[PDB]
């Protein structure tokens, strides 16, 4: 059940610790892994080769770096690498695959092997990567990504790891939840929600998009005066991102009540989100702007800053996302 997430210095923090100015730079790739601060561990093959990977609801693909990456792409060779020759359960596919990480592309080739997560082993097709772009993977500690999205938003319709876990019928519920710690680490839970890391009762919102973790938000109120999204804004609850995102035009109106107007005062107004008629509020605590074109545009993103306060259950059977007040012990 329990997969313990570990704390990580993001590529942003790695760059900001050095001291630097502003610099340059199929399904929709939502998250930039520049700001990601969390990873979990998974085992591939027989015997298991361990990999540090991001648990990302934004994507539906599982990829790790291969031993077969070229000398021309140096970002791949740094991380832990998958060798097919050390696995008895390896079964070759050979088909090309290409995820568009940002402007640049993450290229490789497909392959099948036994993938172990949270004690459960499943036969999974994954893309062993041969070309990672320079930004932002060279500085990043995490090896690859584990997609928690739907089969439709995967590449080549490859069934995700959670879908294979549902096929076995091992879990009590067909769900997974996420908890990020207030401070060292996190937690992904499979087949339920952990009562230690929540308080009160869950309340659920139905999924609006056909096959994604997207829900329609009905109000973004600053303090006690409403600004945006009364008619309806689409919102993705991403696990692999830390920041909260919004449309570029919408972000300006919220910032009013390169440039960020942050000064040391704790009496700034609380900001809340209306999800299924219930107000989900954040005291202080940052934002960003992502303008995606339609379809899947314009859209917001609720990252780890939201999920830190609210423990989030991702329900696949009922197609819904539940929220509840978080806590530690
Ligand atoms: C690779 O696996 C996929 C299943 O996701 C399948 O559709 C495809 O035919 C396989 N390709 C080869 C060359 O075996």
């Amino acid at each position: 059940e329990r997969i313990p997430l570990k704390k990580m210095p993001s590529v942003r923090e790695i760059l900001e610790e050095r001291g630097v100015d502003m610099t340059r730079l199929s399904p929709v790739v939502l998250t930039n892994y520049l700001n990601t601060q969390y990873y979990g561990e998974i085992g591939i093959g027989t015997p298991p080769q361990t990999f540090k990977v991001i648990f990302d609801t934004g994507s539906a693909n599982l990829w790790v770096p291969s031993t077969k990456c070229s000398r021309l792409y140096l970002a791949c060779g740094i991380h832990s690498l998958y060798e097919s020759s050390d696995s008895s359960s390896y079964m070759e596919n050979g088909s090309d695959f290409t995820i568009h990480y940002g402007s640049g592309r993450v290229k490789g080739f497909l392959s099948q092997d036994s993938v172990t997560v949270g004690g459960i082993t499943v036969t999974q097709t994954f893309g062993e990567v041969t070309e990672l772009p320079l930004i932002p993977f060279m500085l990043a500690k995490f090896d690859g990504v584990l997609g928690m999205g739907f089969p439709a938003q995967a590449v080549g319709g490859v069934t995700p790891v959670f879908d294979h876990i549902l096929s076995q019928g091992v879990l009590k519920e067909e769900v997974f939840s996420v908890y990020y710690n207030r401070g060292l680490g996190g937690e992904v839970v499979l087949g339920g929600s952990d009562p230690q890391h929540y308080q009160g009762n869950f309340h659920y919102v139905s999924i609006s998009k056909t096959d994604s973790w997207q829900i329609t938000m009905k109000g973004v109120s600053v303090g006690s005066s409403t600004l945006l999204c009364e008619e309806g804004c689409a919102v993705v609850v991403d696990t692999g991102s830390s920041f909260i995102s919004a449309p570029t035009s919408s972000l300006k109106l919220i910032m009013q009540a390169y440039v960020v107007n942050c000064s040391q005062v704790p009496t700034l107004p609380d900001i809340s989100f209306d999800l299924g008629g219930r107000a989900y509020t954040l005291s202080s605590t940052a934002l960003h702007a992502m303008d995606i074109p339609p379809p899947t545009g314009p859209v917001w993103v609720l990252g780890a800053t939201f999920i830190r306060k609210f423990y989030t259950e991702f329900d696949r059977h009922n197609n819904r996302i539940g929220f509840a007040l978080a806590r530690a012990a």
